[PDB]
């Protein structure tokens, strides 16, 4: 004949802790063994002290007067406070405490649930303020970039080694026969080049990525029947799925 | 039974849902479900009272993680996995499943307990964090490696300056047309060494003036270290944000009157 509550608050993974009030200074009277776990301490070095023995320099004092105020008021409380493991460790404890009466309405006892949320409080948080950090860096010297292609009128354009989509600068789009908004790929762009350039540039383009600049050139028909010779110094980003950059230029004047 | 089991109090407080089971009724059904497993799944309690657990499953839920449940129910052991589950409404969830066997003095199964927990947004937060994180760093890295790429092929007289500060970077380019070293550091103080004494008033208001973020052009003379004489334009813009800084393209127009 097991008492299955026992038994449960036995075998969960969730910390517990109860307490008898009625004794001098509110002692420990039980600790299930996920606690004794996570702190780290034995059985016999938990049972008879209060509570407080698992805080420290870091625990807020605040935190401390409103458990003080609540537990005096015989009322329940939910707060996050930062207690000590065994070793030395901090946590952030997620407390549940809840007061439990008789049937008279005289205080009994008062149970716990502890939840480390050391991992929530600590670890997300910075996480979030990390991830805040680089955005920032990343519109910024992209802010750069954009602004250097616009001032020097530079014919920039990147291209995906695999996917063949592109970005064009202003001047990039005037060379060719681009309207400054619309999505360029690679084959809005084969779509101008001359029949007999057209083999040499896509196996290029298609060629196994190497670190080293290259150039090339090859004349193109725009869309109103313009023909254009132009120049291209290229670079690919080594990586995984490659970023291909390159500077484009007009020389049609004294070819 | 004047005084409360506090352990009953416990799992009756507690904010982690939990379930006990009779494993000598037929089909292992559910016999108590605190308060906290009733407003996770959103059925009232005479809502699960009786039932088999498995109510909770349906599609999309893997049926491996649910003969792992069951092989080790029948092996009388403990066991901890997530699985797929539905709450009465029909939205999906994951839920971490911590599983316990009750056995007595004799060595007679009595009970089954067991801790549920939601971790569907949870786990899905972090998968994302980790992905774009990546991302973020190939892309900072690779709009680095572009801006000095261009610079360099483009032979661009480009310079940055934190505004507050003074600090400087220069490109080759940049330092060539002012007359520096490849290797000297280049301050604001620098520049205005060089700069003509008639047109040196109205370069330092001109940048002092505009924290703003709107574009500006400014043209003066100045004279190199060797004493050449060159005219230069300028076309700057400040990054506001933070720590603001100065953006500017400087190049050389020495072309006569
Ligand atoms: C059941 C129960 C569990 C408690 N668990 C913790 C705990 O895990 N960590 C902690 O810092 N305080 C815990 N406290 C609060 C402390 O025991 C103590 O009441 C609090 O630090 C204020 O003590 P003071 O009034 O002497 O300053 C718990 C209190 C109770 C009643
Ligand atoms: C105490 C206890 C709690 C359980 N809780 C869940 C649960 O929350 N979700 C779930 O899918 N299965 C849960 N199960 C397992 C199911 O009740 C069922 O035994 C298991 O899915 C295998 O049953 P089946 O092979 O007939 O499908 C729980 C089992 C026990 C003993």
């Amino acid at each position: 004949a097991t008492d299955p509550f026992r038994a449960a608050v036995e075998f969960t993974l969730m910390p517990m802790l109860i307490t008898n009030p009625h004794l001098p200074d509110n002692p420990i009277v039980f600790a299930n063994p996920a606690f004794l776990k996570l702190t780290g301490y034995e059985a016999d070095e938990v049972m008879g002290r209060n509570c407080r023995f698992l805080q420290g320099h870091g625990t807020d004092p605040a935190h401390v007067r409103a458990i003080k105020s609540a537990i005096a008021a015989e009322k329940p409380i939910d707060i996050d406070i930062i207690n000590y493991k065994k070793s030395g460790e901090a946590f952030w404890n997620r407390l549940h405490i809840s007061p439990v009466h008789n049937a008279n309405g005289r205080l009994q006892h008062f149970v716990s649930s502890q939840l480390d949320v050391t991992l929530e409080l600590s670890r997300l948080v910075e996480l979030e303020k990390e991830r805040k950090t680089l955005s920032i860096e990343t519109a910024r010297s992209k802010d750069q970039l954009d602004y250097i292609v616009e001032v020097a009128n530079i014919g920039f354009w990147t291209r995906e080694f695999y996917s063949g989509k592109m970005t064009c600068s202003a001047e990039c789009r005037r060379i060719y026969g681009f309207t400054p908004d619309e999505p360029v790929h690679f084959d809005t762009i084969l779509d101008l080049v001359v029949l007999e350039d057209r083999m040499t540039v896509v196996q290029k383009a298609h060629q196994a990525v190497t670190g080293e600049p290259y150039s090339i050139e090859y004349r193109i028909v725009t869309r109103l029947g313009e023909t254009r010779w132009l120049e291209t110094r290229a670079k690919a980003l080594t990586g995984e799925n490659p970023l291909v950059l390159g500077i484009v230029q007009d020389v049609t004047e004294r070819k």
